[PDB]
């Protein structure tokens, strides 16, 4: 099995209060933590509207995780954490480790969205082509999956050897998929690290005995915490915006085939009712009413799950600590997991399909794809040897860039020169905000009229 | 107690590190000011931070690092010294003039005055204010956000002044179209029977809508109703 | 010779202080650099320009002065001390090789090379290609009047070519009109009769009517070309 020693080592990647809580306080002054206000969660940001942005549901994140840890910490101590050294301080450990792999689970993130995401495969996938010769290994998959915790660790790993020097319990926590993308098994459908960071990856297993395919336990949480806030505060987004009311939301749980005669679900439909109940007899407007009963749901919905996470982490906390686990994820395991699975389809129909969603993905794809074209025009043989890149417009492109990024590019290491470009271009694209990333866009349209024809 | 110094570290120690990152100042700057400043020359915590970040930045200019990334590494530094430094020292005095803060006579303006730190985190709001809010563009900020609020506050007034008092001056279209633009809960807790005089309870209503207002909203709801004010104006 | 070293000086010195003054560095920086400069270690020229400058900036600091204020007067006296050191080792390499540039087997390729201060203009042409050159303002200013220069000299190669070859795919009303835009010197030059090829001739009429152009009336040219070629370019 695995020890609670190795799992919350607190020592740090670079050689030589807490450190945890150290690890934390970096975090929230990073630089990216505060452009993750301007990058969109779901819905887009308008001058009225309090819709979360990735940087609101990081913090919501990391306060459900710190709850967690609290409740782990100061009540079943006994029951989670045996065999830890009297030189750990749990209660002070457990809660900031959580509420720091909270607040960065998103850092890495591309911007508009999960279209953001799907934009930079899509782009990968076309212009890395699977049959050419020069893209063929499975590490090009690195970016022709692009996923967002793979460039969270990049950047906390690698940019500033070593980034904010995060603790080995903190890295080992945010491999969302403990494997590769050269590495197929059917444990993760997901890569959770880059190439470049295999050698880091192995250090931080090295450290904490975790293994390939082996999940730090409080990433399990962690994924709950980002469901349940997923979930939930999607919902009250989707009432606060007006596309749809609380009473639509009770009648979709409530005529919910899974939701039927589940124990979570109605103790949260009849609460809320009663509440509801009680509310419309003050003179309210009809947004007004709506706003404190989905606030209330939100609560108690909140509390439920958060309760059947901490039960169902608790429960199987053996096979947690196993090196063999199979457990995919904690809500599944839990008595919340029909309420969640529930509130993730009324998110799907009525929220993520409306048409302001929809065109604001169809526009970060636009976005997206058209500045990966530009910036690939400038990008392309700069490692290879081949000089097409070499214009005056290749040249403004790659100026452009981040110097950080660049200066990682320019570093000679046992990268193909191919993963390198599309790495540059990656760390580039996915470090945008809308906003910039909109500009950035113009400004290169204006500016490539000559060279396009 | 704890939570103003907090507040005052957080203004003397990000401002400044703002500062240095919009490009308005060096870190060689802030510590050239820190240092010349007169109460710093011989403050211990001062003279520590100093020679710290002098240590650390005597390392960080070897490497390869555009003058914007070797000035954000200092000032990253600098932030990371400075708030140790200060937020120990706010610790220090709290725990020190604890009997006198549990006593109902106490007399204590701030933790930071008494506290060790209290000359540094006083050259950080001295710097902040000669290099950062006197800026061109911190200037120009202001001058727009008091023109927009004080312009909308004259629009909004024009609708709310009356309401309660018993006149009529505020039944106008645009009136009513000012008064159905604020939001439902402050004309809700306006709409109240309180022992608050009447000009009281218009003037609470207006500082209740023009605070809760972002900049954005602020801006765009000052543009439409001045769209909309022309004929009435005239 | 000399008036190519007076150039390179020139080059050097005044854009290292271009781009302090614009703010893309501060003088500190340079003076790291031209310290950091593998070739400027050791270097006697360089290190009599560092101290003193050292020096001045020191007595500078105390003066109370905005961060831009105190850059841009000890970028002043840099400049100073630098061309002044400069032009002196250019005019030592002169007169101690007088002899060989009076013989026509000279293999002197440059003034600066053969003077003590070459390190410290080595030093300070890469730190204006690092800072300067490569700012990303200088990179969109040559985007842009790459761009403009091409497509000028596109368009005005539709109404030059074939004018001495003989070939009149000149002769519609675009190329009679871009022809008639060319200068009327420049024309006029190239219909006299000589000796050059045809080719060259239409080619030397481009160069000159392009070489001759500022950067605004390029801009407006080309603008008013584009307007007016819209019919005849599809
Ligand atoms: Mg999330
Ligand atoms: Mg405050
Ligand atoms: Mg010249």
């Amino acid at each position: 099995s695995m020890h609670w020693n190795d799992l919350l080592n607190s020592n740090r990647r670079k050689p030589k209060r807490q450190q945890i809580e150290r690890d934390y306080d970096r975090i929230l002054f990073a630089a990216p933590t505060r452009r993750l206000a301007d990058k969109t969660q779901v819905f887009p940001l308008d001058k009225n509207d309090s819709v979360r942005t990735r940087l609101t549901h990081s913090h919501e994140v990391a306060n459900l995780s710190r709850g967690i840890g609290m409740r782990l910490a100061f009540e079943l101590e006994d029951d989670v954490f045996k065999d830890v050294s009297e030189d750990i301080c749990l209660k002070r450990d457990v809660p900031a480790l959580l509420a720091a792999i909270g607040l960065v689970h998103d850092m890495g993130n591309p911007p508009f969205g999960h279209q953001g995401e799907k934009a930079m495969s899509e782009w990968f996938t076309k212009n890395l082509p699977e049959h050419s010769d020069n893209y063929k290994d499975k590490i090009y998959g690195d970016f022709r999956h692009f996923d967002g915790n793979s460039q969270t660790l990049r950047l906390v790993t690698k940019l500033q050897g070593y980034g904010l020097n995060l603790t080995y319990a903190t890295l080992a926590s945010m491999i969302k998929y403990p494997r590769s993308s050269e590495s197929d098994s059917s444990l993760w459908k997901k890569h959770g690290f880059f190439l470049s960071e295999k050698d880091v990856v192995q250090d931080i297993w090295n450290n904490t005995g975790l293994s390939e395919g082996v999940r730090h336990p409080f990433t399990y949480i962690m994924e709950a915490c980002d469901d349940i806030a997923y979930s939930v505060l999607d919902a009250e987004d989707i009432i606060k915006k007006g596309f749809a009311s609380f009473h639509d939301l009770i009648d979709f749980i409530q005529s919910n085939q899974f939701c039927k005669e589940d124990d979570v679900a109605k103790r949260v439909i009849e609460n809320c009712k009663k509440i509801h109940a009680d509310y419309a007899q003050q003179k309210l407007s009809p947004a007004e009413l709506n706003d404190m009963s989905m606030q209330m749901f939100r609560v108690y919905a909140i509390a439920e799950l958060v309760d059947a996470v901490v039960i169902a982490f608790k429960d199987n906390i053996n096979e947690f600590l196993n090196d063999t686990c199979e457990i995919k994820d904690l809500i599944s395991c839990s008595s919340g997991k029909n309420l969640c699975q529930a509130l993730k389809k009324f998110d799907s129909s009525r929220g993520y399909q409306h048409r302001s969603v929809l065109k604001l993905e169809l526009e970060g794809s636009n976005y997206i794809k058209g500045l990966m074209d530009m910036l690939w025009l400038g990008i392309k043989g700069r490692a290879t040897g081949d000089t097409q890149y070499d214009t005056p417009f290749g040249r403004y492109v790659y100026g452009r860039i981040s110097e950080n990024y660049r200066r990682i590019f320019e570093q000679e290491n046992n990268l193909p020169a191919c993963y390198k470009e599309a790495q540059l271009l990656a760390d580039a694209i996915s470090g945008m905000t809308d906003s910039y990333l909109i500009a950035l866009h113009d400004e290169l349209r204006a500016l490539h009229q000559y060279e396009c024809r």
